[PDB]
């Protein structure tokens, strides 16, 4: 389902800088890959890397820094092109390669690797199903005792407490100018948003619903449903559920490196997910509330999700762009 077709949109939006940039200029992101590079070059020191969906080259950059013997950069969109250019602006072509293609098709200049890194997650973690990839050349290409990176990642839900935003959303429609448009909420509830969210507008700790090792993960294990409760922490009214995930790196590091994409944490270009309720429930400090949600890709389009999420014994599904 991911290593076939094309996905002609998919790849062409990595192919101009905006989108780049973006990534670039999140300072969370970027200087954790950073970190722990930098901080743990036993990890790549004359050590052969690859680099799935190298993007303009900067992770293939760090890895040659810190001692890598060779790095292979691969990337399906047109901005291979620009990285091949900034490889040589640094003279670094001596170390890093660059190839232009799917990673579960293209031809390696090599059998095994020692490393294999990338910043494959998008919104909710798993939107986009990049991970598949990166599974995939997992199988293929890594070593017998290598690792990929990151290789420990969770995701949580969190319960929250914002009447004007879920008016602003829903309730709009019910008076536009003097005129009814409630026909409109039909197709608003169900689309998940992505957004930051105020920490103090939190009404419950967080729960975990589901753990991650890239070592002995699975492509079945990234279609799952988990049960869960949350404990309440404020008595208010719930309006919607907040996804987010956390990113670690463990592996042989002497130096590990963690980091949240959560509202209680400094924003990055992930934000967090939103999954409004059709109907808000009142909810009392110190409640536990059980629910269950499963998350599937789109049949129709791989690249997106689907999650069913019921709590307050009321089922809603939503779909993820
Ligand atoms: N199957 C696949 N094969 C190769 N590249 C892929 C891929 N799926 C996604 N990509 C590429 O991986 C990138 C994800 S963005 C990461 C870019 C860069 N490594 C950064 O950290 O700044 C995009 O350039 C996308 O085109």
């Amino acid at each position: 389902d991911l290593q076939e077709d094309e996905d002609g949109v998919y790849f062409s939006s990595y192919g101009h800088y905006g989108i780049h940039e973006e990534m670039l200029k999140d300072k969370v992101r970027t200087e954790s890959y950073r970190d722990f590079i930098y901080q743990n070059p036993h990890i790549f020191k004359d050590k052969v890397v690859l680099d799935v969906g190298c993007g303009t080259g900067i992770l293939s950059m760090f890895a040659a820094k810190a001692g890598a013997k060779k790095v292979i950069a691969v990337d399906q969109s047109e901005i291979l092109y620009q990285a091949m250019d900034i490889i040589r602006l640094n003279k670094l072509e001596d170390t890093i390669v660059l190839i232009k293609g799917k990673i579960e098709e293209v031809s390696l200049p090599v059998e095994k690797v020692d490393v294999i890194i990338s910043e494959w997650m998008g919104y909710f973690l798993l939107f986009e199903s990049m991970l598949d990839s990166v599974l995939y050349a997992k199988s293929k290409y890594l070593a017998k005792g290598g690792s990929v990176y990151p290789d420990i990642c969770t995701i949580s839900l969190v319960a929250v407490s914002d009447v004007s935003k879920h008016a602003d959303r829903i309730a709009f429609w019910d008076d536009v100018y003097g005129f009814n448009m409630s026909c409109m909420k039909k197709a608003v509830i169900p689309e998940a948003v992505v957004e930051v969210v105020d920490h103090k507008t939190l009404i419950s700790d967080p729960c975990d619903i589901k753990h991650i090792d890239c070592h002995t993960t699975s492509i079945s294990d990234l279609e799952f449903s988990s049960d869960f409760t949350l404990r309440t922490t404020k008595t208010a009214m719930c309006t919607a559920v907040a996804g987010y995930f956390d990113i670690y790196f463990e592996k042989n590091c002497h130096n590990r490196v963690v980091f949240s994409t959560g509202p209680q944490s400094t924003k990055t270009h992930w934000k967090q997910t939103i999954f409004l309720l059709e109907k808000p429930f009142p909810v009392k400090a110190g409640e536990a509330l059980k629910g269950k949600i499963t998350v599937h890709k789109n049949k129709k389009d791989p690249r997106s999700l689907i999650v069913t999420l019921t709590l307050n014994s009321s089922t809603q599904t939503y779909s993820l762009q």
